[PDB]
């Protein structure tokens, strides 16, 4: 199966969880100011985005990623943990809509948007609280790859722009390395900024995807310790494309400065790139899942402790983030990021019984019976 049934999954314990974060919803509410409607949301999935600092026998001749470490400083950033390593970019994609965490399914299951997806009845994501002609979705490949196009159309989007598959295409089309590069994507966002609308852009960059190749900054060079001449040769062209998007990335969010207009980016990697070895990061194998990710807004920011999370909890992270009102559902999402998230114990009495909460409504919504399509306030604010 796609996921295990828990032991105590029946209409009542569904029940005893929808009442429960009722109130916690409102008694968090009591402390939260803004609406998440109010503001416009960039879910921005950066290729392949990783410090190469964190690579232990790794040495780089210059800091590629100076500006995005200077955002991570200003707000809430840290690191993110990845299910996998050198692809799987469509399943973090789908933890960050949803929320519902991939290491609660089933080993079996591959690709989440072609065997979860679309078992579900009636997907809950952050686009729903934005109508639907202002849901927009970018990247720079075949719309169908991964089934993302039939995913954003069950969504309501808009548009879904791509290189191919799909109606809305790119403007002004540029070429950083082999691939379509980050400015384009970046441009192409502000090009779409709305003031007069709430919007939510999903978007998946290409660039710093396999293949790498770059010959210029010269000056960059990169070498890991026994590296082949091949594995250092794609180790410097792939930090030589990083420095083109940490640039790119801080031009961009002073664009968004200049719009008047409530404007929150999730920035984050989905994974490293597939270049390393194991032998790279000697003492600390936990490094070859850990990307970077932050939350900004356009104005002033706050800093949340949050180190290492999951690419499921950037929503309620978001929500915190911006002190928004939340649901019954992500009140339950808020106490999974604060307190049984994968940086806690999977030990600890507390860890477990706040994921068997969220367990039995990830069954109840994805395979499940559907008993919460009788809560009618669980996923609304
Ligand atoms: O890194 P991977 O898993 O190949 O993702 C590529 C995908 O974004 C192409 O549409
Ligand atoms: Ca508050
Ligand atoms: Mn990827």
């Amino acid at each position: 199966g796609a996921m295990e049934k828990p032991t105590n999954y029946s209409q009542e314990t569904i029940a005893s969880i929808a009442q429960k974060y009722q109130k916690l919803a409102e008694d968090i509410n009591k402390d939260r100011k803004n609406n998440i409607a109010d503001q416009t949301v960039i879910y921005l999935l950066s290729e392949s985005l990783s410090d190469p600092d964190r690579v232990s026998n790794v040495t780089v001749s210059h800091d590629v990623l100076p500006n995005i470490k200077a955002i991570k400083n200003s707000t809430t950033a840290g690191l993110m943990q990845s299910d996998s390593y050198g692809g799987g970019t469509a399943n973090m994609e789908f933890q960050t809509l949803t929320s519902l965490p991939f290491y609660n399914f089933s080993s079996s299951v591959s690709v989440l948007y072609s065997e979860v997806f679309p078992k579900m009845a009636k997907p809950h994501t952050i686009s729903e609280f934005y109508q639907g002609k202002n849901r927009i979705a970018m990247h720079p490949a075949s719309a169908n790859n991964f089934n993302r196009k039939t995913v954003y159309s069950n969504l309501g989007f808009s548009k879904f722009l791509a290189l191919s598959g799909s109606k809305d295409k790119f403007k002004n089309i540029e070429n950083v390395g082999l691939l379509t590069s980050d400015k384009t994507v970046y441009n192409n966002i502000l090009s779409l900024i709305n003031p007069s609308e709430s919007q939510f852009f999903s978007v998946i960059t290409m660039q710093n995807h396999i293949p790498w190749s770059s010959d210029y900054p010269e000056e960059i060079v990169a070498e890991g310790k026994n590296f082949t001449e091949e594995e250092n040769h794609n180790l410097t062209s792939y930090a030589r494309l990083l420095s083109f998007t940490d640039k790119e990335t801080r031009a961009f969010l002073e664009k968004l400065t200049q719009i008047n207009k409530p404007i929150t980016v999730v920035f984050y990697g989905d994974h490293l790139p597939g270049l390393y070895p194991d032998s790279a990061f000697n003492k600390h194998i936990e490094n070859k899942y850990l990307t970077d990710y932050f939350i900004w807004s356009n104005g002033t920011n706050e800093k949340k402790n949050h180190p290492l999370i999951n690419s499921s909890d950037f929503t309620a992270a978001l929500f915190e983030h911006t002190d928004s009102k939340v649901s019954p559902y992500y009140a339950l999402l808020t106490e999974v990021l604060n307190k049984a998230s994968v940086d806690k114990s999977p030990d600890s009495p507390e860890v477990k019984a706040i994921q068997n909460d969220l367990k039995n409504i990830q069954y109840d919504v994805t395979i499940g019976k559907g008993y919460l399509l009788k809560h009618k306030t669980f996923f609304k604010i």
